[PDB]
């Protein structure tokens, strides 16, 4: 209802708003023509000159890169040359250990992994042994407990039972007044409420 | 009531939870008994077999270990001597490589910096020029901008009080009224929730 009266006034504000989008948008393309204006003194000097610059910049910088390629070619080709020595070399020295070092490792892991061998074949055997004594213990008491879990089930269902039986007839017989007592709550308070929403 | 009644029936439940969890903790301390009781044999089985198998076992691995130490430092020695030497070589020849290397590197700087210092520095000066055309046209431009905006800014303040004023008292014949209507629908809204369940 008053809604209509305050989107009158949202009617005014668009049309106060309709009018600084006239002169003053019209005075911002006038602003702006004033930066471009300005803006085209700076591109066309900062382009000319940017053109005029870069063409030494570059070139010059361009000398820098051949001095610095040419000279790096002439650094690297030596370099490669004694680094591809000292790389034989250490590759060398390396395989010249390796081969000595090898024949130990490999000599290592026989007298290593033959041990392990003959030292987990029997305590793996003797795990064997163990877990199975293990299982027995567990087959025992599992036995057993498989037992005892169906007792006390079967006494827990019947605590169970017990308790559920009376629990669900009393929940249900007081769920009775329960549910109409909250019918009725509900049946005054939704009568009310809408007299709040008409 | 509700929570009473209901209580108990999780009470009773409770109470001969606990009848059962005496003869469970008991059944389930005796199978821990006779768990423990051949894992007390196991240990005593498992650590020996362990322990008394485990001297010949480290003293097995000892013997090579220290031979693989052993050969190892027997090794060390010459590799190390040939790796230092070798590494001598690779560094004597980069010591007589970094000389002319840097020497030339530094040269080089003296066509690179050295001269980029004399390319800069009429590059920096002219940027001082171009600073001051863009200046110059920041200025006028920027001088400009603030009365261009300052005189939009006035017409924005001026339609704005328009927004202020006119429109607060609008906003002000709503929010009173409004108030006034909300508070009847609150006053009986907070009233009748109480009037249901309290
Ligand atoms: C002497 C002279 C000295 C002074 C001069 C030097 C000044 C430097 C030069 C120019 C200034 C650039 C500023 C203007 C901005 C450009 C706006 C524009 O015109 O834009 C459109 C372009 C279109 O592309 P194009 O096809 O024309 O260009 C590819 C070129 N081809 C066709 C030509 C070969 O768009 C692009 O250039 C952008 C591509 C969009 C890609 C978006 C994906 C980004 C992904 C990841 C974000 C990574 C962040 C990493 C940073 C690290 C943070 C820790
Ligand atoms: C600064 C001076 C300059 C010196 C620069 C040297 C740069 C080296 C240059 C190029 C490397 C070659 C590229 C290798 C790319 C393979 C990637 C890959 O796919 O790779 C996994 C395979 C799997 O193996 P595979 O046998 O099943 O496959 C055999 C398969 N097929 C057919 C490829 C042989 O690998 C392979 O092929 C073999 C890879 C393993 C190589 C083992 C030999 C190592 C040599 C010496 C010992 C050095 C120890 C030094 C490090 C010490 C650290 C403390
Ligand atoms: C429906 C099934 C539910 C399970 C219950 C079984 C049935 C009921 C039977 C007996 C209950 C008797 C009362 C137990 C004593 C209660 C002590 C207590 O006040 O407790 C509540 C506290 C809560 O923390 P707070 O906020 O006070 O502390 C905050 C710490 N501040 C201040 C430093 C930051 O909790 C503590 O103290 C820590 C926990 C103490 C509770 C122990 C109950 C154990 C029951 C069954 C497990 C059976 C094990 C037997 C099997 C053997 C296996 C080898
Ligand atoms: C079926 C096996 C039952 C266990 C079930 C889980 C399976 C994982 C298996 C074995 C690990 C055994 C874990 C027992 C450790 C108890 C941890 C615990 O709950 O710690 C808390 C209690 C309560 O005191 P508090 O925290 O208030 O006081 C200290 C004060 N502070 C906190 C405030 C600053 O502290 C104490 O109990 C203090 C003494 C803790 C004893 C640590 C040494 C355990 C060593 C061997 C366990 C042997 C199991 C063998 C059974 C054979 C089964 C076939
Ligand atoms: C089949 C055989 C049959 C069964 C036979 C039964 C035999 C059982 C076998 C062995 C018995 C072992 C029990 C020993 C108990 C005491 C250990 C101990 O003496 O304990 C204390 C130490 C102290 O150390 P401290 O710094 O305090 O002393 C600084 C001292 N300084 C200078 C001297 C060295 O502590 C240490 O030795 C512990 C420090 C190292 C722990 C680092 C933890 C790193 C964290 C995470 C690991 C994550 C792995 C992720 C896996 C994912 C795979 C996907
Ligand atoms: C020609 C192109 C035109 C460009 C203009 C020319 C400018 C070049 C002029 C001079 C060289 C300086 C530039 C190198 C980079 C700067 C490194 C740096 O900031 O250094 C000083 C820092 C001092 O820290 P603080 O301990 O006093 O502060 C601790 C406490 N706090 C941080 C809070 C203050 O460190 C030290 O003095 C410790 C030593 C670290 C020295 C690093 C220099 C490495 C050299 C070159 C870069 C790598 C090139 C690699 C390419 C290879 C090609 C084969
Ligand atoms: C193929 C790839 C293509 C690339 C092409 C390369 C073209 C190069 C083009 C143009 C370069 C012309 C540079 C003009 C030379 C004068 C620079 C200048 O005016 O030099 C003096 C300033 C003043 O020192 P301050 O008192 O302000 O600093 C206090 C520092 N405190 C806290 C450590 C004590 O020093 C500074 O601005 C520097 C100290 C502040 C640290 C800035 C971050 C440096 C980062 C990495 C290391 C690089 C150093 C390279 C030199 C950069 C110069 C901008
Ligand atoms: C294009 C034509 C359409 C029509 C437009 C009509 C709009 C009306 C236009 C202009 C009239 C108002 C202009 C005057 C504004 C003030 C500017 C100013 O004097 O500023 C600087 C002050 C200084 O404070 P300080 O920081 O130094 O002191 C911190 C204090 N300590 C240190 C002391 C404790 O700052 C302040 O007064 C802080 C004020 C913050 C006010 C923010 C409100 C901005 C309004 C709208 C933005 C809408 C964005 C819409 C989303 C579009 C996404 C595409
Ligand atoms: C079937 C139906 C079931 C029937 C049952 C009945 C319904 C039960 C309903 C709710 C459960 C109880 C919770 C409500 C209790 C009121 C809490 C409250 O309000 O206590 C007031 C405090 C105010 O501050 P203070 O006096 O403690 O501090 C003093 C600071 N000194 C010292 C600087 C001066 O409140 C605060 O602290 C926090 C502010 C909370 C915001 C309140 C709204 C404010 C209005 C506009 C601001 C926009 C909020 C926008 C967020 C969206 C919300 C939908
Ligand atoms: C006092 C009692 C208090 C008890 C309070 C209990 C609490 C209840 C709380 C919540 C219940 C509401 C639960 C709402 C669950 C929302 C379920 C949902 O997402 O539904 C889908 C619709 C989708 O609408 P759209 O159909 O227009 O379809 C396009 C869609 N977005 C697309 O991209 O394709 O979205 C919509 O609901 C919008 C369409 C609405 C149609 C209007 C239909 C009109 C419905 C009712 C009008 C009745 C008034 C008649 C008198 C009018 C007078 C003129
Ligand atoms: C027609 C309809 C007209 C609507 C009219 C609405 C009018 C409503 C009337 C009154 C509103 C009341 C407005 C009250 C504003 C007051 C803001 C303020 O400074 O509050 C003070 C507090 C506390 O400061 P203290 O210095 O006391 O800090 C406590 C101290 N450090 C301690 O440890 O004890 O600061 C804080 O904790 C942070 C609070 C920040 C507030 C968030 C402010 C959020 C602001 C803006 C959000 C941007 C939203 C833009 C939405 C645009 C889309 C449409």
């Amino acid at each position: 209802l008053k809604l209509l009266d305050n989107w009158d006034s949202v009617t005014s504000t668009f049309s106060k708003l309709r009018e600084q989008l006239g002169p003053v948008t019209q005075e911002f393309w006038d602003n702006l023509e004033k930066e471009t204006e300005g803006l085209r003194q700076e591109m066309s000097k900062d382009l000319e000159e940017v053109k005029a610059k870069v063409q030494p910049y570059l070139d010059d910088f361009q000398k820098k890169w051949q001095e610095e390629m040419e000279l790096y070619r002439q650094k690297v080709e030596p370099l490669r040359a004694e680094l591809q020595e000292g790389a034989r070399q250490k590759l060398h020295e390396l395989q010249e250990k390796l081969s000595p070092l090898g024949e130990e490792m490999r000599d290592r892991a026989r007298a290593h992994v033959d041990a392990l061998r003959t030292h987990l074949a029997p305590y793996s055997d003797e795990l064997r042994q163990r877990l199975a004594a293990r299982l027995e213990a567990l087959k025992e008491n599992g036995g057993a407990r498989l037992a005892e879990y169906h007792a006390k089930a079967t006494e827990h269902l019947s605590t169970l039972s017990e308790k559920a039986k009376p629990a669900l007839e009393d929940l249900r017989q007081g769920l009775l007044p329960v549910l109409e007592s909250f019918k009725v709550s509900f049946l005054s308070a939704l009568e009310e409420y809408t007299k709040k929403l008409n």
